Formats: C-alpha cells, sequence, structure tokens
C-alpha cells in the first residue's frame, strides 16, 4: 500500500509536469529516477521483515550514501551559501558589488536561494553561484562615500627648476577648487624619476558620487593642471631617446 | 535461481548491443564486467546464511564502498547538474550564452542529462559538462537589451585648447543621433594624459540589439567623429618620441 501510495504521488507529479507544458520523453525519465531512487529507500529502509542479511545492507547502503554525498557537494553548497546570504547579506538589491579574485561586477538584481542575478555593465544578466559568497572578498562601489581623482603629470627633465612652483601652484589649486573635498586626503608631491620624466603625484577626492559630476569635475581638474603647467614655462614630456649615429 | 535469471537478463542484453552494432569483443567484455559486478553484490547481500565471518564482509565492502565512491565523483556529479539544469535553468535552446572563467562561448543547442551541446560561432559543436554550470558565473547576451558603444579620441598634446569644443561637439552629435538610446548612460569627457595624446572617452547605448544594425550605427558615428575632429583644426595623435642627436 505504501508503494502504491507513493507511485499514485509521484504520477500526479509526472501528469503536473506535463501540464506545465514539457518535453514528455523528459518527464517519464524524471519519474523513472524517482521510481528508483523510492524502491532503493524503501528497500534499505524496510529491509529486516522480508529482508536479508544485517551486514550486507550496511555496507551498500554506506557505499552508496559515501558516493552520493561526494557527488552533491556544490548543489548543496550552493543552497547553503543562498541561506547564509538570506540571514546575513553584505549586498542589497540595487547596489553595484565588485571582487578582486573573481569577475562577478555588475549591480544585484536578484538574490535567489541557489544563484544570483546581477546586471552587467554592457546590460546582460550573469547568474553567479552563491557558493562563491562564501570564500571571496566582496567590495561594495555602491556604498562609497567619495569618488578618488589620482594622476601623473609627466615634466621634462629639463624642467627641474620649476618643479617647487608648478607643485606648490597645483596644490593651491587643488585647494580652492570648489568641487573638491577639504576633509579628505590632498596629496601633490615630486616623487619619481622616470625613464623620460619627472613624475608629480595628484591625489583627492570629490563631494560628490554622481558617475557624471565625477567626470566633469575631473575634466575641470585636468584642463586647470594643463594650464597652469603651461603659464610656467615647462611642458610635458614625450618618450624620450638619444641616438648616436655611425 | 536468481543467478540464473540474472545471466539471462544480461545475455539478453549482450545480444541486444551486438544486434544494435558494435564491436563483439567490447560487448563480451562489458558483459563480463556486469557479471563480476552482481556476483559481488550478491555475495555481499547473501552472505550469511552460507557466509563468513561478519567482520570480514564489513571491512571488505567498505573498502570496496569507499573506492568507488571517491572514483565515480565526477560522473555522478555531472548527472546531478543535469537534474539540476532540468528543474532550475539560467538559459533555454537558442540563447547565446558566455562566461568569464571558462571558454563555452556560443549558442545553446542541446541540454542532456551528462553535456550540454553548445554550436560556436565558427560553427562547430562543443560539449560542456554539467557540472561546470554549478560553480562558474554564466553571462546571457542572448537576453541583452541594448548594445553598447565604447571608443577612445586621442588627441594630440598641441590640440590641449580646443578639447572642449570638441567634447561639446561629440556630446551634441551622440544626443541628436536618432540610432542612439537617450534613456541610458552617455559620456563625452576629456580624462586621460596618455603617453603621445589627450584622451576622449566616449560611452553610449543604442536601441536596437541586431548585430548588423549596430555595426552599422557604430561606423556612422565614427565617421561623424572623424569628421567632427577634423572640422574643428585637431587630429588624431601617432605614437611620438623625442629624438636628442650626437
Ligand atoms: C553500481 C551502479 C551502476 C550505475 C547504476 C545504473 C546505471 C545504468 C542505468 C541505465 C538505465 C537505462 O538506460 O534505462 C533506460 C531509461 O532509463 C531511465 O529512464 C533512467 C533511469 C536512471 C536510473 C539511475 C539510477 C537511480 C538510482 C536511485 C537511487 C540513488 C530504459 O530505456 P527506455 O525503454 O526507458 O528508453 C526510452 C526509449 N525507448
Ligand atoms: C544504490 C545504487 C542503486 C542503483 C540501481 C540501478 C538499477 C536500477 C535502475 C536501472 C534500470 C532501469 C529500468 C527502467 O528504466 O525500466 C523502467 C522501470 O524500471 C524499474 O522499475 C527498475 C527497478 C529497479 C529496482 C532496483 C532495486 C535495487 C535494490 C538495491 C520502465 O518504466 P516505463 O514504464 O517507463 O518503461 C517503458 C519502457 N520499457
Ligand atoms: C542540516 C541543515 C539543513 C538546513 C536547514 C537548517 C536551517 C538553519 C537555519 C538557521 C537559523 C538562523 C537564525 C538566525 C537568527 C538571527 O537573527 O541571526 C542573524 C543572522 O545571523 C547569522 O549570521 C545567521 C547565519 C546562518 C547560517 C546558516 C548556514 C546554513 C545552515 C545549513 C543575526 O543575529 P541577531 O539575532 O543579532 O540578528 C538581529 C538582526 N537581524
Ligand atoms: C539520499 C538522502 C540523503 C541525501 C544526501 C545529500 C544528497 C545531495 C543531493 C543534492 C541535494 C540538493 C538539494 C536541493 C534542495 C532543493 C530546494 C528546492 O527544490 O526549492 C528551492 C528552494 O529551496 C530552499 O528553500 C532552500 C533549501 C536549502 C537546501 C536544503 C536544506 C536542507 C538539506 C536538504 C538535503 C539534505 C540531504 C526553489 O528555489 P530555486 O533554487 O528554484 O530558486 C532559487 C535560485 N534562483
Ligand atoms: C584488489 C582489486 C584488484 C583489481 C581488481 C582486478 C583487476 C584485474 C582483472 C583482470 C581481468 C582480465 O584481464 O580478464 C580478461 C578479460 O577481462 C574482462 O573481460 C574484464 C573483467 C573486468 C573485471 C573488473 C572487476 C569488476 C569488479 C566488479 C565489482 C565492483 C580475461 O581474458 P579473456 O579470455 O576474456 O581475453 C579475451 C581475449 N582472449
Ligand atoms: C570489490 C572488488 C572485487 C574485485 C573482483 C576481481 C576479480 C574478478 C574479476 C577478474 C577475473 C575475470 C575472469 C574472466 O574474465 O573470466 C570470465 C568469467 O569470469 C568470472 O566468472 C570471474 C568470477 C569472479 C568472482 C569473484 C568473486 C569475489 C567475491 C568477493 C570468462 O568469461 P567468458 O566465458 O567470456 O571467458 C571466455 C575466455 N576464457
Ligand atoms: C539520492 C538522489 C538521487 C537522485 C534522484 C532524486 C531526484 C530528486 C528530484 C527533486 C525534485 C525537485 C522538485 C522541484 C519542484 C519545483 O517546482 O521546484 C522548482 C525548481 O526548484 C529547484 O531549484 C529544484 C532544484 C532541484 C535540485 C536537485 C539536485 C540533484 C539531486 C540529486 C521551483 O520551485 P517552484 O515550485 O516555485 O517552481 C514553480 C515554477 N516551475
Ligand atoms: C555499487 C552501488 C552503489 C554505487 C555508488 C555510486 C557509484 C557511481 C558510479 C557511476 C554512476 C553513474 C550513474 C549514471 C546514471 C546512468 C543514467 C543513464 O544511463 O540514463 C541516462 C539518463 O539518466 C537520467 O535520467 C538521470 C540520472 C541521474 C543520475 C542517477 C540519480 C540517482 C543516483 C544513481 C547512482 C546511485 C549510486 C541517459 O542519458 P544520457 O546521459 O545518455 O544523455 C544525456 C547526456 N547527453
Amino acid at each position: 500500500i505504501l508503494t502504491i501510495k507513493l507511485f499514485l504521488l509521484i504520477n500526479q507529479f509526472e501528469k503536473q509536469q506535463i501540464k506545465k507544458g514539457r518535453d514528455i520523453t523528459s518527464a517519464r525519465i524524471m519519474s523513472r529516477i524517482i521510481k528508483i531512487t523510492i524502491i532503493v529507500v524503501l528497500v534499505l529502509l524496510y529491509g529486516e521483515h522480508f529482508g536479508m542479511s544485517l551486514s550486507g545492507l550496511l555496507t551498500f547502503g554506506g557505499i552508496g550514501g559515501l558516493a552520493v554525498g561526494m557527488a552533491g557537494k556544490d548543489i548543496l553548497s550552493n543552497f547553503f551559501s543562498g541561506i547564509m546570504l538570506y540571514f546575513d547579506r553584505p549586498f542589497s538589491i540595487g547596489d553595484w558589488i565588485r571582487s578582486p579574485d573573481r569577475n562577478i561586477e555588475g549591480t544585484v538584481a536578484e538574490i535567489g536561494w541557489r544563484i544570483t542575478k546581477i546586471t552587467t555593465f554592457d546590460n546582460r544578466p550573469l547568474y553567479v553561484p552563491n557558493s562563491l559568497f562564501s570564500s571571496i572578498s566582496v567590495e561594495n562601489p555602491g556604498r562609497m562615500t567619495n569618488r578618488r581623482i589620482t594622476t601623473t603629470i609627466g615634466l621634462r627633465y629639463e624642467d627641474a627648476a620649476k618643479v617647487g612652483v608648478i607643485v606648490e601652484a597645483v596644490r593651491e589649486m587643488l585647494k580652492n577648487h570648489p568641487a573638491i573635498d577639504q576633509r579628505q586626503t590632498l596629496l601633490v608631491y615630486f616623487n619619481q624619476f622616470a625613464d623620460s620624466s619627472l613624475n608629480i603625484m595628484v591625489y583627492c577626492f570629490t563631494k560628490t558620487t554622481v558617475w557624471a559630476e565625477w567626470l566633469a569635475a575631473q575634466q575641470d581638474v585636468y584642463l586647470k593642471i594643463i594650464d597652469i603647467v603651461q603659464s610656467h614655462g615647462a611642458d610635458f614630456a614625450f618618450p624620450s631617446q638619444t641616438l648616436y649615429m655611425d
């Protein structure tokens, strides 16, 4: 009677799957698989009243369960990480996330039990297995407080007498710029002997976090830097070489 | 009687395989393998009425099942991932899919219990084990909403006085182009001091998702950009060098 009840239940499931709309052969194969699995489980559970030697079933079930346990580790790990994400999540829907270990960059669209769906920046869907969120570092640029501007000014080696005044002028310009956050790091220093130029680092932050506003402020700063450099008699350096001719 | 029944059943299977058309020696070898496997399973299951010490079979079966369990992990994992794909699939037949972790690029042709068959873009079949779809990220360009156009305009360092007007002209041209989606990102800014040029980024989207239409729109935009740049007196920059002669 137990076998009849289980068979009728999975038969109802099978016609349910068919009515949902699916290939018939696949439904038959899945129904079989469930049939054999249920039969094996019942035989192992109900194998003493009409059963066998109590040593054979132990070994057989141990081998089968051991093989199944190592075979299904990844599928179960994904769902376990999904439960963990449900309880403790480092991001929310709509957050732009990133990782230095794997390519998962994009904005979160859906968080599921098995995979997370993320919209990339070329408008494509990306499906990430949940287990990855248990072994890699996740960065959240969507929760940033400032946008950083970093650049290098490469002057000619013959402009060594004007490095200090140029550095001071650039620092003053950055300090008086209305779009620059004055409570964050602000460094302008000459710090590198390059192959063909003397390099000056520029390192600052903007108040805004909007993409277009940050880009506009960066462009304005770059143009002002060009004007400052060219007004002091210096110039930017191309790659240079010394040629000896026969 | 059980052994006779099983032997006759697998013999019928063996002649079935032969009639299907296959090498005779391979069929004999497979029949043997099944013979020995069935004999071992029956001995371990039926080893108490005429059997042995109830400690030897436990150890023997444990060792055998442990070895078999670790030996067959990959084959069973592929089928488990096939079942998972049957129930929860991130793609469908005819979808162009991709992955940043492995080379599986192509359009899905068949989804099976063990492997997935994908048609590559040089018209070749590729067979991907199903377990890969449980540990890697899958991108679906076949479900994209827009096609992206990104490029860089490199102007000469002597064209620094015309960057703003060129940027404004390019932005206006992109804003008035009938093939550009105006509800998506649209950025045109000067954002890089390159080695030999000043770089302007162009970043926009098209309404269409068709390959040929997107390529045609991109070509039209590129030609218009060339005309705009050349009409303002600027020019594109080749790699440049400064040479000092003895």
